[PDB]
């Protein structure tokens, strides 16, 4: 398939800053969800979820299509806990109708880690919504029992390396498990709303224990209440992978400066930008605009 971006009509770049100020004044204001986390981390899973069913084969899947709208996306067991981050967003999608859904779901993406005192991210408008039949079949996201092998094949149909990989899993400093979603329990860290590399440092300082859980899944367990899924955990299993991952626990900035390219690329994989279609916008943040 040929996706081709396509700026939403007339917009320009203080359009899109209005919707990230309005994501953000929300995620500000409802703080309480799940304990106190806020909505942050399952909006960056919510961006990361829509996009990583694309297929480099045959260019199918991917954020363009705002297919996550559509119930057969909708209901993939993979995606179990995200109609939180649907339901956040609906009500600004309805203040500002003329975002596409791809726009919007990735945007949200983008604003989570940016006023968690992430990275800039790069951004760039032009997803189109697409009918319910371009809809991925379920199953094309990952399983969180598996290892290092598993990691690096899945990501190539993703055309990430294995640096974009290590760099993209640091996004597990955020938010936790839920049993009930995903069979899975804890948190990867403490400060599980703020973004930092505390998931290397984790990994790599943590007395690890394999144990299984509730949902009779295995999970590393850490003495300070921290968990490592098998596929976090691979991470330091893998030689390729350590010295990334040591890297990254080093040096906060090169971790930010990986994350921010990887995260932009796995927004925007299966799009083609046309020459004369408007540079990446570079949000302000709430702070940065005195709001
Ligand atoms: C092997 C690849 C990955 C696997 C197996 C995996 C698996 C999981 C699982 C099982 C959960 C918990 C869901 C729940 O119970 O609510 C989770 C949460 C999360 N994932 Fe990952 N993930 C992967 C990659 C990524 C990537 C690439 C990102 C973003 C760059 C990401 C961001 C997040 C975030 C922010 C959360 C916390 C969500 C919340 O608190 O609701 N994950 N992931």
């Amino acid at each position: 398939l040929v996706h081709v971006a396509s700026v939403e009509k007339g917009r320009s770049y203080e359009d899109f800053q209005k919707v990230y100020n309005a994501i953000a004044l929300k995620l500000r204001e409802d703080d309480e969800y799940d304990n106190y986390i806020g909505y942050g981390p399952v909006l960056v899973k919510l961006a990361w979820h829509i996009s990583g069913t694309w297929d480099k084969h045959d260019n199918t899947g991917g954020s363009y299509g705002g297919t996550y709208r559509f119930k057969k996306e909708f209901n993939d067991p993979s995606n179990a806990g995200l109609q939180n981050g649907f339901k956040f967003l609906e009500p600004i999608h309805k203040e500002f109708p003329w975002i596409s859904s791809g726009d919007l779901f990735s945007l949200g993406g983008v604003t989570a880690v940016q006023e968690m005192q992430g990275p800039k991210i790069p951004w760039r408008c032009g997803r189109v919504d697409t009918p319910e039949d371009t809809t991925p079949d379920n199953g094309r996201l990952p399983d969180a029992d598996k290892d290092a092998g598993y990691v690096r094949t899945f990501f190539q149909r993703l055309n990430m390396n294995d640096r974009e990989v290590v760099a993209l899993m640091g996004a597990h400093a955020l938010g936790k498990t839920h049993l009930k979603n995903s069979g899975y329990e804890g948190p990867w860290g403490a400060a599980n709303n703020v973004f930092t590399n505390e998931f290397y440092l984790n990994l790599l300082n943590e007395d690890w224990k394999l144990e299984k859980n509730d949902a009779n899944n295995e999970q590393w367990d850490s003495k300070s209440g921290y968990m490592m899924l098998p596929t976090d955990y691979s991470l330091i299993q893998d030689p390729k992978y350590l010295s990334i991952v040591k890297e990254y626990a080093n040096d906060q900035d090169k971790f930010f400066k990986d994350f921010s390219k990887a995260f932009e690329k796995l927004l925007e994989n299966g799009i083609t930008f046309p020459k004369d279609a408007p540079s990446p916008f570079i949000f302000k943040t709430l702070e940065e605009q005195g709001l």
